[PDB]
């Protein structure tokens, strides 16, 4: 609101126990920045604090507002990008969360061109945990991809931007991470993130590999309608590629689940 | 107005046309003198110019020259007096290498099946290197095979490069997608542009037929080529293959392999493939 956020004692951090630091970076939004908070008695943690920018209007803190409320019901989970603290009162509204030094996992994934196979199932194990306990909390993320999962300096994959209140704009075209009935019909739901979560593993397995790569949004279209799918990248089994394929099955209600692909994943992993 | 060729005349009542190939028709040759072999019979359409018969005799002689090759639709022969042009070349029942590899997906070709056609297509290139003769439109669309699974280069002696339409498709792909930068941008073509080719048209087999750049414009194939992008290897398919195929990929034509060296490295493949 205008002049006095809404309080709540349980999240809220003294700002002097907050340091400010080197900015992660930006978006329409508002603005990302590292940080050291104190005591979340009187130990250092190091966070990611999200906050808007000098440009920002009602509704863009409306939004992180929304956003921050968001991931309180949602809950604390390993596999996602927790909520650690916030300062509402007296200044601007800063969302502190969980730090992820190693950032998104494309770019870990390309960083490191060095993983092991039992790594690339392992990796995609943990998205699927996350997403299975987002799905349990009724979250429906509308945008999983390598992007939007952060990885911790422990190698802990943590899904991101789940809490989030122009089919070109990009360099990538996130379209083609869209299912195609919510892409189609607009209809997202937990299984239209099962199809994410496909070209997700598909770009675990190529490396950071971009799906797609020339295929403008007119053309994905008729690739889509055309029932069309992406080739079976190299290094990576018939068993695994029949899980990209099972989350590319044009009937929604044919796709896996999170929880199946969670319990497949899981005895894959020991099985690698 | 066309010169009779007493090395490859063939008299038109030996020549038993049948039916329509795609103008290309089946058609049984008696003699050749009591037996009949099944060939294919290249000849002009109704509405064909002078330019069209220009082509046409021209795509002959060059036949001529070029010499026979095991790996190479060879010139059987022609019926150029008194009638249409019929230009008789050897016949290909299993049809091109790109339907040849889709109708044997699982729902079958070996691993050295593959390497083997590989290798027949670097050597009917190699030939056809050797008698200075560089094809521009190599690809498994331009490749067929006979009822033996010999792999034969079809089009080679083709009648403009600045005549071409980059935005004209086959089965619905850009041919463009099978030019090397070079030849794409400075219309330079060479051994070496057709080496480009080669690399895609190995992506090809290892793929069984598969598309080069699905859904990609002319326009955004060439950022791609500007970016000096390169298509991911084939699953089920060598590192060895792979590196083969990016050799042939190479920005600089002069570092490319030659068929010569690509016979030589695919046939000690194929010797070592399961
Ligand atoms: C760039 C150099 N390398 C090497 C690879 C290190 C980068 C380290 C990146 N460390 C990091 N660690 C945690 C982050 C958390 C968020 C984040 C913030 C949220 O606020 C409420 C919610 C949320 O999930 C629901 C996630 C974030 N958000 C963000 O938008 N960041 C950009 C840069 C895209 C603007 N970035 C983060 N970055
Ligand atoms: C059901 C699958 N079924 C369809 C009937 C099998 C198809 C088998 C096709 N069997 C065949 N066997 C030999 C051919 C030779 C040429 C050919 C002709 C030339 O003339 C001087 C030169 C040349 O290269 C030097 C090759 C050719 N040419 C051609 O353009 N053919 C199409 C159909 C594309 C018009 N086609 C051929 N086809």
């Amino acid at each position: 609101s205008e002049y006095e956020l809404p309080e709540d004692p349980r999240w809220e951090l003294p700002r002097d126990r907050l340091v400010l630091g080197k900015p992660l970076g930006e978006g329409a939004f508002g603005q990302v920045v590292l940080a050291e908070a104190i005591g979340l008695p009187n130990r250092v943690t190091k966070v990611a604090v999200k906050m808007l920018k000098s440009d920002a209007t009602e509704k863009d803190l409306s939004d992180l507002i929304s956003e921050m409320e968001m991931m309180k019901m949602i809950g604390k989970h390993k596999n996602i990008i927790n909520l650690l603290g916030a300062c509402t009162q007296d200044g601007p509204l800063y969302v502190i969360v969980e730090y992820a030094s190693k950032g998104n996992l494309r770019e870990y994934l390309q960083a490191r061109r060095q993983l092991s196979s039992k790594d690339l199932v392992s990796c995609a194990y943990q998205v699927a945990r996350g997403m299975e306990y987002l799905a349990s909390k009724k979250c429906i993320h509308r945008d999983l991809a390598a992007r939007n999962v952060l990885v911790t300096e422990d190698n802990v994959m943590k899904i991101a931007d789940f809490g989030l209140a122009d089919y070109y704009k990009k360099g990538r075209l996130p379209v083609k991470w869209m299912a195609p009935e919510a892409l189609f019909d607009r209809i997202y739901t937990h299984q239209s993130d099962v199809w994410s979560f496909g070209v997700l593993l598909w770009e675990i397995f190529t490396l950071g590999g971009s799906p797609y790569p020339g295929v403008p949004v007119e053309e994905l279209f008729k690739l889509l309608k055309e029932g069309h799918r992406m080739d079976k990248p190299s290094n990576c089994t018939n068993e695994l590629y029949m899980m990209m394929r099972d989350c590319w099955h044009a009937v929604p209600s044919q796709r896996p689940t999170f929880k199946q692909l969670v319990e497949d994943l899981d005895r894959i992993v020991a099985l690698t």
